[PDB]
């Protein structure tokens, strides 16, 4: 009657394993339209790195 | 000859005027290219740190 809760606990602990997966594809994408808007950023300005780390804090 | 000296000299004025519009451009390109850097940066919790790790690895 108490194995019960610890069927239901292990049913979400699996839900929980299907959103962390969900979560890492949403991270995942973010990261290359980060990677590629910032490219197409700098290609426009026609900017390098050492133009951003100059820009955003030159003595790091 | 001093036609061509009134020509010149209309020629120069709007030399001028195109050297200060773009000094303005260029100063006004850098502050675009920081502000969109900084907001895309912010728009996807970025730094410096993870930029320089995505460009130099």
């Amino acid at each position: 009657r108490l194995a019960e809760f610890a069927a239901a606990e292990k049913a979400l602990q699996e839900q929980m394993a299907q959103l962390e997966a969900l979560k890492k594809d949403a991270g995942l994408k973010r990261e290359i339209e980060f990677e590629q808007k910032l490219v197409g950023l700098m290609k426009s300005y026609d900017k390098s790195l050492r133009d951003i780390i100059a820009i955003l804090d030159p003595k790091l």
